[PDB]
């Protein structure tokens, strides 16, 4: 049971629970990586225990060391080049996560100020199925 | 087979394999949190598969969300307060891990500039026995 918690944190197993599904429409496009990073960081600060970012074609499991780089219209998230609209699935307390997205002056203003829109849906069940890139150990062995 | 690999990845169990032992003597003391974070990231760069940070009395198993705060002489790593000298154990290709330590402009140069010393010992076997202690998830459950 310690293994489950550690495995969810590292993104090595899928997770399910209550949470939110956030859609970001970015017609400009204008949402730069810094804005996406702020959104992710605010969700984590608000208690999200698993986060996945999707576009129409790809899904990425977010970890604490995830890279989000690129330009509006083309955000590279742990190597996957995503284009809008984006979907963010986050497991946590749904009204807490929604409130975090509605803080005056908060992360969502980065989306709004570039002509984007954010819809935050609260859900009884959100499935974070994407896994972080697995790699086999070449040197470490069990004791 | 897969359970052991996962368990090592997430820091649920100990690991053994070739690697390095890094000793940092800090007589000032002058080694700040930033330098220890650089040590960890250099070792990760070089392909470290398990990392443990020791002082004379305590041990911390490094993981993806490991943080370091504090001041020279008293570094808090994942809630454990450590004081020099420090010992860092890392499992990986010993020549690659050693090479990382010798790259100019990083952690070793930071140690040197504050009057400290680093010793890097390559070893055919290093044991990482400290385990990570996960926080209880309130919302996410495994699938």
């Amino acid at each position: 049971a310690r293994l489950a918690a550690l495995s969810i944190l590292v993104g090595a197993v899928g997770a399910t629970g209550p949470g939110v599904m956030i859609t970001i429409d970015d017609p400009g496009p204008g949402v730069a990586p810094e804005v996406m990073i702020d959104v992710i960081n605010e969700l984590r600060a608000a208690g999200a225990e698993a986060i996945q970012i999707n576009d129409a074609h790809r899904s990425v499991r977010v970890g604490v060391d995830t890279w989000v780089v690129g330009v509006p219209g083309s955000l590279t998230v742990d190597t996957k080049v995503l284009s809008p609209p984006y979907s963010i699935l986050a497991i946590g307390d749904p009204p807490t996560l929604a409130a975090a997205m509605n803080i005056p002056g908060g992360a969502q203003d980065g989306v709004k100020r570039v002509g984007g829109r954010m819809v935050v849906q609260q859900a009884d069940r959100v499935d974070v199925t994407a896994l972080r890139q697995p790699k086999q150990h070449q040197y470490a062995q069990p004791v």
